DNA sequence: TGGAATCCTTCCCCC
DNA sequence: GGGGGAAGGATTC
């Protein structure tokens, strides 16, 4: 088997500087405003010019100012990237049917049929990074393994504007060499209760009970952890359905009056009902992140479809529930809506 | 900031 | 005991 995974170049920012094109060159930021005070709010992601002075994708933008006072500070267009993506997408299914969209800049490819080795799949990625390139003038960067894991992590490696090969003898070596942190699927919170189990390489995993394994960081991610290290993970290239519609927005000041939360908790209805698109949905949560920037959710889910005139009413009695059941005051307010017909 | 998947724990109903 | 589904969270990208 032979995957190849395509990661867009600072995906928000660029098409911003294809948009613009006087942008390149300079730092440019794109940032999510949220209205509490002026440049309130976080950055979305930014280019290399901008990122090789730290100003990156989580930092509040009055930080990224403070270090770059002079850059591009643009206000994040979500419907136009998503566009653009779309049109890049297509362009890959021609390249194969079997095709993997994970996120807004990110798919993986079954080229398994189309190729017949690593020499071939490297023209086959130039090739897309060329046409891609020439099509929509977007930079990517292709990684090219064994598996859907591996490719990423090849792509990771030759990022920005990179194309990479991970063979047998890599993986192999990158089994023992790679640090657990860098592997896709492990954040923060597994790097750390990994490292307290002495697992600091992929290699590390064979070295452990394996329900000691699973007591820590849970069962399915043992399993992952436990195939990859094993040069046995081999999941396959599958369409990804959307299970889950819904819009959060953040408030101007934090709240615990509900007349006072009710406006913004409406406009999150409607923007997703909007975008449901005669999707129909069985559930509605309504979802709550608290003053300390804790996450709270109460939903329901119902025998028939959610009108939006029932998900009015029923938004407000969730938002009660919430209320009821937390003392702390509401930061930002919205809802998912989920299990459509 | 913020969308959404996937997972995990718990509770519950009931053969 | 365990299938089976909800709910509320935790974790990740
Ligand atoms: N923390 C974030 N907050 C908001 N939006 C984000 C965040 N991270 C990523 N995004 C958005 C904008 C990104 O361009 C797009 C893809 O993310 P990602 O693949 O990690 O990096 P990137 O597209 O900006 O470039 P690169 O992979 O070269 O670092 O999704
Ligand atoms: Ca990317
Ligand atoms: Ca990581």
């Amino acid at each position: 088997m032979i995957v190849l995974f395509v990661d867009f170049d600072y995906f928000y920012a660029q098409v911003e500087e294809v948009l613009n094109p006087s942008l390149k060159g300079k730092p440019v930021v794109v940032c999510v405003f949220s209205g509490r005070f002026e440049d309130s709010g976080a950055v979305a992601t930014a280019n290399y010019e901008a990122r090789k002075f730290g100003v990156k994708a989580g930092i509040p933008i009055v930080e990224a100012k403070k270090i770059l006072p002079n850059a591009v500070y643009l206000p994040m267009r979500k419907e136009v990237y998503q566009q653009v993506s779309s049109r890049i997408m297509n362009l890959l299914r021609e390249y194969s049917e079997k095709i993997e969209i994970a996120s807004i800049d990110e798919a993986y490819l079954d080229i398994s049929d189309k190729v017949r080795d690593y020499r071939e799949a490297y023209n086959l990625g130039l090739e897309i990074k060329n046409k891609i390139l020439e099509k929509e003038k977007i930079t990517v960067t292709v990684g090219i393994s064994k598996n859907k894991v591996f490719a990423k992590i090849a792509a990771d490696m030759a990022k920005p504007n990179g194309i990479k090969v991970i063979d047998d003898e890599e993986v192999k070596r990158l089994i023992r060499e790679l640090d657990i942190a860098d592997v896709p699927g492990i954040g923060n919170i597994t790097a750390e209760k990994l490292k307290k189990l002495g697992i600091n390489k992929l290699v590390d995993t064979l070295s452990i009970e394996f329900d000691k394994l699973k007591g820590m960081i849970g069962e399915a991610k043992a399993k992952y952890l436990i195939s990859l290290a094993r040069d046995e993970y081999n999941e396959p290239i599958r369409t990804r359905v959307r299970k889950s519609i819904g819009r959060i927005v953040t408030m101007k000041r934090n709240s615990r009056n509900l007349e006072e939360i009710k406006p913004y908790l409406f406009r999150a209805i409607e923007e997703s009902y909007y975008k449901l698109d005669k999707r129909i949905p069985k559930a509605i949560h309504v979802v709550a992140v608290t003053e300390d920037l804790d996450i709270v959710s109460r939903g329901r889910t119902f025998p028939h479809g959610i009108s939006k005139e029932t998900a009015y009413s029923e938004s407000v009695k969730l938002l009660q529930k919430i209320l009821e059941e937390d003392e702390r005051k509401i930061r930002r307010i919205g809802v998912r809506f989920s299990k459509f017909i």
